[PDB]
């Protein structure tokens, strides 16, 4: 039954995102908080392009600044002065421009270093959320992960996580174990199960979802000495909380004199009856023969 | 699974929390590597409590068609079958005479 609602709630979520990418922003800001992530995702992509543009726009703009020379165009320097005097002017521009190139190279090399550190996270997420369904909290999606979808973007990747969110809750009357005869006690082995009882029937479910079923003997260990806040129940009525459990040796004592109850043997049939009556039969035969 | 001075118990490998073993913790690993514990099936309950052979017990003392109702082990109200046929032979001799 879950898959009937999940498809309906997922198809609308896809449409909302594809509409939000369509630049229609303020009309759907009232809908939900899905805008809170798409706005940051768009701002990051805008910034990664603006920063790339500005670096070259700054480099190409330092040719205008003439250094302590006549002008910033060399053809003008060689047009006014002779050959022996222009060499003391050209080098003043040459030294400035070489130092300008060096600072740009030293920045590009630093820029490349961050990208390799960012690629490790991209590979790790591909390895852990796309192929394995990782279970670490606070990792892909803030809830319970199901799957993920990848798509490309300007020199980057764009993920699409898919999580679950609870809507309704249920109230459950929990317990902590079963103590039989005050000394022997049973508790659940796995620490992710809750033993509970509503209006006279006991069931076992999980702690994350609500999937009730019937308890079985294969889920209890022996926890002797019976903490006080347990369930008081005698061993003769243990089958009312744990089905598929019957005492093997006590029934031997009971079912022994009690077979005639369930089910009653046939009367006058060998070898249930007609013993000790054959001495009487012999006596009657002798009496009849004598008579 | 460990045993001190004749009693077997099961604990964890990180902390020391002893308790009693139960049948719900064992699988069947047939062909018995040599460095195991040698024990016969008639005495398996001394290492695993809450375990009994279901069919061997009925093979031992569940013998008659019902267990009883029928003259069974040392039943006092009942009497002896197959203890009148010798007298039947004697009385047959008397009848022939
Ligand atoms: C399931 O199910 C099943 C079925 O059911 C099961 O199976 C089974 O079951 C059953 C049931 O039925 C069970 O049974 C049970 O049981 C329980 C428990 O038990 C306990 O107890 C017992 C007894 O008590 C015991 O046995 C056990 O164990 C043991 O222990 C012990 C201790 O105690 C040990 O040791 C031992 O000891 C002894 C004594 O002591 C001995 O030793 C010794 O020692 C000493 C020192 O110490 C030494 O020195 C000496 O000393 C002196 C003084 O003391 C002098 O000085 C001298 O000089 C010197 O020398 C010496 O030497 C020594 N000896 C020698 C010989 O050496 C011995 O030996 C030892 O051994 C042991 O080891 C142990 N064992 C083991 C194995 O381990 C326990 O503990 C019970 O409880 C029960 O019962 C109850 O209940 C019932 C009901 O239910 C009731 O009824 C009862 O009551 C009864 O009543 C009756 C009436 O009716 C009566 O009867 C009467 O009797 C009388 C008689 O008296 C007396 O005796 C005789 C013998 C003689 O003597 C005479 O003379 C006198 O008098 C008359 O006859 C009248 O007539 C009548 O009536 C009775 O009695 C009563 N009882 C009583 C007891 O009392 C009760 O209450 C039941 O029985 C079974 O078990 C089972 N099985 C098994 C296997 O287990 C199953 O199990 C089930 N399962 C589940 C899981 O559940
Ligand atoms: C729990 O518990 C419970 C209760 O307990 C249970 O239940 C039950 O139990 C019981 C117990 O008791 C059990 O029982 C047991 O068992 C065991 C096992 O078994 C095994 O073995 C058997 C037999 O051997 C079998 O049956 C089985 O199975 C089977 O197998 C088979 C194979 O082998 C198969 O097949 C088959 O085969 C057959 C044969 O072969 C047939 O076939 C055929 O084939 C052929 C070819 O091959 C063909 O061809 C032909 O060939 C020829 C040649 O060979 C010619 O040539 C011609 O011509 C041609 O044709 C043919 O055809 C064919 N046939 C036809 C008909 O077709 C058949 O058929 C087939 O079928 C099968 O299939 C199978 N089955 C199935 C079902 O699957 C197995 O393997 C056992 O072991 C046991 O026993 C043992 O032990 C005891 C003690 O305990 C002992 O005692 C015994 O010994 C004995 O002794 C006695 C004395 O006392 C004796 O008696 C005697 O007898 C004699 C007789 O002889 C003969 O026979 C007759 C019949 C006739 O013939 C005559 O003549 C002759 O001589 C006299 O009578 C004297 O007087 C007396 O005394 C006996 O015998 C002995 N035995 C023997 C064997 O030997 C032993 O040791 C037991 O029994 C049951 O089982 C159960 N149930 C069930 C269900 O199971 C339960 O189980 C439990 N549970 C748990 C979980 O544990
Ligand atoms: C499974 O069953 C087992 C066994 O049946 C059970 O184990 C014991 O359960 C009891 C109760 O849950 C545990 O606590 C005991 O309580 C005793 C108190 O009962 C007397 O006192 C009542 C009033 O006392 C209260 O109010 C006063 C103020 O007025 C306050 O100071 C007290 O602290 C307390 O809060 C009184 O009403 C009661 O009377 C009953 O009976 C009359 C009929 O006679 C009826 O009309 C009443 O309505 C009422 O039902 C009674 O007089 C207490 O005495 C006892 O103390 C014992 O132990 C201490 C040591 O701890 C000793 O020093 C002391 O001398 C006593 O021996 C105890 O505190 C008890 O701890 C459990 N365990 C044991 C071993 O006894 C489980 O709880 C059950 N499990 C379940 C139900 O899940
Ligand atoms: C549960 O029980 C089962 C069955 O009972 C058991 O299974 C077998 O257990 C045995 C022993 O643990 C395993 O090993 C066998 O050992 C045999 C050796 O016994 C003879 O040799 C003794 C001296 O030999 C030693 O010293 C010499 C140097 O002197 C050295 O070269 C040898 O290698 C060895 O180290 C000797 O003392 C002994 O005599 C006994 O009996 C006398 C009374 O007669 C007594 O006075 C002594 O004190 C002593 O108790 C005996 O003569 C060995 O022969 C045997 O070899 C067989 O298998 C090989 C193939 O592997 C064949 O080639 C060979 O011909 C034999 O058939 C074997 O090595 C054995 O492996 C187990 N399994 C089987 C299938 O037999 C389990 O171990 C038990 N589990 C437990 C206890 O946890
Ligand atoms: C083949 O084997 C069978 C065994 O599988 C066997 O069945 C049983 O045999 C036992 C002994 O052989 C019988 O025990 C006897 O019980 C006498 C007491 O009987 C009184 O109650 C009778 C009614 O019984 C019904 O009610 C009781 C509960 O009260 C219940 O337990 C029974 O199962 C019955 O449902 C009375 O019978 C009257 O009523 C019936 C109708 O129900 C009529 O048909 C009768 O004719 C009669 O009117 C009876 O009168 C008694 O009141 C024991 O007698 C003791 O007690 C009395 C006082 O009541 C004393 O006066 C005696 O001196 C004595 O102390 C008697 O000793 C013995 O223990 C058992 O009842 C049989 N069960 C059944 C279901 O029949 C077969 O008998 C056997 N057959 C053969 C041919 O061998
Ligand atoms: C209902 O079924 C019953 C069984 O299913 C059946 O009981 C049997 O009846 C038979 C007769 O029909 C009995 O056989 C007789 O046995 C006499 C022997 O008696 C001597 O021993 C008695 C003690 O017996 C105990 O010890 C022997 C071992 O020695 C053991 O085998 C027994 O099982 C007993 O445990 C003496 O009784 C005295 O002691 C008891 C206590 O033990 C007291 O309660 C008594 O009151 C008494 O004080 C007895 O005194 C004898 O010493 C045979 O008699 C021999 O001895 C006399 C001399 O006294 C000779 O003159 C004889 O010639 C003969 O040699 C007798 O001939 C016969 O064989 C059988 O023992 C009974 N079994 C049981 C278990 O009781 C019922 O008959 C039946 N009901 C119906 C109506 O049929």
């Amino acid at each position: 039954e879950n898959q009937k609602i999940l498809a309906a709630s997922f198809n609308k979520a896809i449409n909302n995102i594809v509409a939000s990418f369509s630049s229609v922003n303020d009309a759907i800001t009232q809908t939900a908080e899905a805008i809170h992530t798409v706005t940051i995702a768009l701002n990051k992509i805008q910034d990664v392009v603006n920063q790339q543009g500005s670096a070259l726009n700054h480099l190409t703009s330092q040719l205008r600044h003439n250094f302590q020379a006549i002008s910033n165009s060399i053809q003008a320097i060689y047009d006014r002065l002779d050959s022996i005097q222009a060499d003391q002017q050209v080098d003043r521009l040459i030294t400035g421009r070489l130092a300008a190139l060096n600072a740009f190279v030293s920045q590009v090399l630093n820029k490349y270093t961050e990208v390799r550190g960012s690629r490790r996270l991209a590979q790790q997420k591909i390895n852990e959320c796309v192929k394995s369904q990782s279970n670490r909290y606070g990792f892909c999606g803030n809830g319970t992960h199901i799957f993920s979808i990848v798509n490309s973007a300007p020199d980057g990747l764009l993920f699409l996580h898919t999580v679950l969110l609870p809507t309704d809750y249920k109230n459950v009357k929990a317990w902590s174990g079963i103590c039989v005869d005050g000394i022997y006690g049973y508790v659940l082995r796995q620490p992710n199960l809750v033993l509970y009882s509503d209006n006279g029937v006991f069931r076992v479910t999980s702690r994350v979802m609500f999937q009730p079923r019937l308890p079985v003997l294969s889920d209890f260990v022996q926890i002797y000495n019976c903490n006080v806040t347990f369930v008081n129940i005698s061993r003769v009525e243990l089958h009312t909380v744990i089905p598929d459990y019957v005492d093997v040796n006590k029934t031997l004592q009971e079912f022994a004199q009690n077979l005639p109850k369930y089910v009653k043997p046939n009367f006058d049939l060998t070898p249930f009856n007609l013993t000790y009556l054959n001495l009487s039969s012999e006596l009657k035969q002798l009496e009849a023969k004598t008579a």
